[PDB]
């Protein structure tokens, strides 16, 4: 059995650096355009665990920085990450979002895409005021990535012929990217050598794949209120995640027309889902992928190696071991 | 008085091919679909009004160096996505294709932000970061007053400045930083594209003919009885009777003077810079601003 990790200790050593993350983002997310501090404090104020802040954070500190202009770019990152969260709400017609209706819901598709616009825009103005062209160049990389990720999922996850290789494809440009640059704007803010950056760069990349997978298995195995989202989201989308994958492959030929009809075809009741559900348990489907997931979160924390074992060394590990445990 | 867009495209030929490769280049993608799209607005677009901005201010400025035609590109790329980001229609799902307008609207974003970052202009990118900025604020207050039947001409035009002007300012100060140029240099650039932007956009209002017509018309044909009247009738039977209210109050000639306004203030904004074919283009585009 895996050690399950926590976050405690990485929030403990990071609460005096998120406390001014955190007064950067209110701070920015005002505008004297009313719907936007409304829309955008639905989703932020509503909860979230910050794992991408939090790891610029660490990342800083690990690498040994002199001052807190890193704090801009965590805010910059969870700003990007708010962002990517109301324009792919949008697209997967998801209706929860960290326990509360998701905003598009309210204000409109158009608005959240609009605000999420303006997050965007936010996220670079902070990055500049940092004056570091690297961590601009690193971010604004990850963001390009995110939208190909999301593109290449659109086109190629609806169907029950995508291989695993395109899978981890997807997973690593539209989720595992933003960790990698979250970690490695984090380490080039406090001045340090590529070997440095390059490896909390790695930690960040194989903390996002192991997060990404765990994140599928939950789709199937969490519960909604745990999860603050819908459980079932992926299957009633039609979207091929790694978990169906693998239990199509272990399923025979019998269920067969089962997918065809409810993934391919699209056609689905709410009794699909809890179908689905058992044979991704039952057949070790959902156990296979959590495997992956460690795996990754092994390599995560091997990526560390370079680095002194101190806390925020060992934070880092535990948060790794973190990401594929977790609940939600 | 007419002037031409024509005369600045033809000066503007040897760069903005250069633009249009880092263009074509930049918006390749593994993932295949990106650039299918993009094209699709891209090169059925034509004009290119916003680079060339970027072109000429940085040209008539004096710039020495090639760094403009990257930020002429990331500038088309700024409104590319504004547009594939505006189709998308409490509306709560996207129609048909806004799944992927939404997300190849992030990708140029970012595209942008990458070629601006290969500029190493960090003044650029400021400008084009609080430019992007101010313009998701103005179009998310357009939308918040899309219904509006009491919308005054102020506010209105903040609405225009941000999500329309803002951009062909950014595009000028950009392109005039990347020369060098002091700061009452890129200041006057900027006010000539700010001034360019809404003498475009008020004229393009009056060419129709929830805009400024149609608002100065409700306000010039009473309170709530021709106000609320309108607004709830706001269909092409419908149309030719708040024509007339545009007209006859005065309201239409209120835009298109008010768009002179705005043009002959780009104009002025040139006023610092030598009498070149540069300035000469400049000039006559703020008069094509208003004729065409
Ligand atoms: C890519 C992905 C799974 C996004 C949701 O992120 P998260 O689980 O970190 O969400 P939150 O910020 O709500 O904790
Ligand atoms: C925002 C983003 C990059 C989402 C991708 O992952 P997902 O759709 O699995 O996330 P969620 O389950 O949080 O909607
Ligand atoms: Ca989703
Ligand atoms: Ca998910």
């Amino acid at each position: 059995p895996r050690k399950s990790g926590s976050v405690d200790r990485l929030v403990r050593l990071a609460e005096a650096d998120m406390a001014g993350v955190n007064r950067l983002i209110t701070d920015r997310m005002q505008s004297d355009v009313a719907i936007i501090p409304a829309l955008a404090e639905h989703l932020i104020a509503a909860g979230g665990k910050r794992l991408r802040p939090l790891m610029t954070v660490a990342a800083a500190r690990l690498a040994g920085a002199d001052n807190d202009h890193f704090q801009k770019l965590a805010a910059a990152v969870e700003f990007i990450h708010t962002a990517t969260l109301l324009h792919d709400d949008v697209v997967d017609g998801s209706q929860l979002r960290r326990g509360k209706v998701a905003a598009h819901l309210i204000w409109g598709g158009a608005q959240s895409v609009l605000v999420g616009d303006f997050l965007f825009a936010r996220a670079f103005e902070l990055m500049v005021e940092t004056n570091s062209m690297k961590a601009l160049e690193i971010l604004a990389r990850a963001s390009r990535v995110i939208a190909e990720g999301e593109v290449l999922q659109l086109m190629r996850s609806h169907d029950l012929n995508l291989s695993q290789a395109v899978y981890l494809e997807i997973i690593q440009a539209k989720t595992a990217e933003l960790f990698a640059a979250a970690s490695e704007a984090g380490a080039v803010s406090a001045g340090v050598d590529v070997a440095k950056s390059e490896a909390l760069r790695d930690y960040g990349l194989n903390l996002g794949l192991a997060f990404q997978l765990a994140d599928d298995a939950l789709d199937y195995g969490g519960a909604t209120e745990t999860l603050g989202k819908n459980a079932g989201d992926d299957f009633r989308e039609g979207k091929a995640t790694l978990p169906l994958l693998l239990a199509i492959a272990r399923s025979g030929p019998r269920e067969a027309e089962f997918w065809e009809r409810a993934i391919g075809r699209r056609e689905q009741t709410e009794a699909d889902f809890r179908r689905a559900r058992e044979l991704i348990i039952g057949s070790g489907a959902l156990d296979a992928t959590l495997d992956l997931a460690a795996d990754y979160a092994d390599k995560a924390k091997a990526a560390l190696a370079m680095f002194p074992a101190n806390d925020w060394r060992e934070a880092l590990e535990e948060l790794a071991d973190f990401a594929v445990s977790r609940r939600a």
